[PDB]
């Protein structure tokens, strides 16, 4: 659709990281974003770096949202993704993170639709 080839190829502009940084601070305010503000501690896990290729969390994105590292929105969405599919890789489905993450990324999806609506 026009939003999805946008998404894929359309450069993110200043403008657009206005709408990216309200999306990522709305996740940091949410309840259930807890167990994703921070890197994965290693003392919570102790096998989780030795599993999980691409680690992420939200402070991570945080930082790459103010240094200008995401060039399309394709690249901000699959950050965020790795997120939930890390968390739901590594625990099982009635964990605490793995219900976070299941309804963090349904929030997270309603923002994003919102973002992409107001591009134009
Ligand atoms: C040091 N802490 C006890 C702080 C509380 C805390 C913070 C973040 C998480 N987040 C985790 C942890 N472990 N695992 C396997 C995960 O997947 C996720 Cl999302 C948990 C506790």
């Amino acid at each position: 659709s026009t939003e999805d080839a946008m998404t894929v190829l359309t450069p993110l502009t200043e403008k657009d990281y206005e709408g990216l940084k309200r999306v990522l601070r709305s996740l940091q305010a949410h309840k259930m974003a807890w167990p994703f503000l921070e890197p994965v501690d290693p003392n919570d896990a102790p096998d989780y770096y030795g599993v999980i290729k691409e680690p992420m969390d939200l402070a991570t994105m945080e930082e790459r949202v103010q240094r200008r590292y995401y060039e399309k929105l394709t690249e901000f969405v699959a950050d965020m993704t790795k997120i939930f599919d890390n968390c739901r890789y590594y625990n099982p489905s009635d964990s605490p993170f793995y219900q976070c993450a299941e309804v963090l990324e349904s929030f997270f999806v309603q923002k994003l639709k919102g973002f992409k609506a107001s591009r134009s």
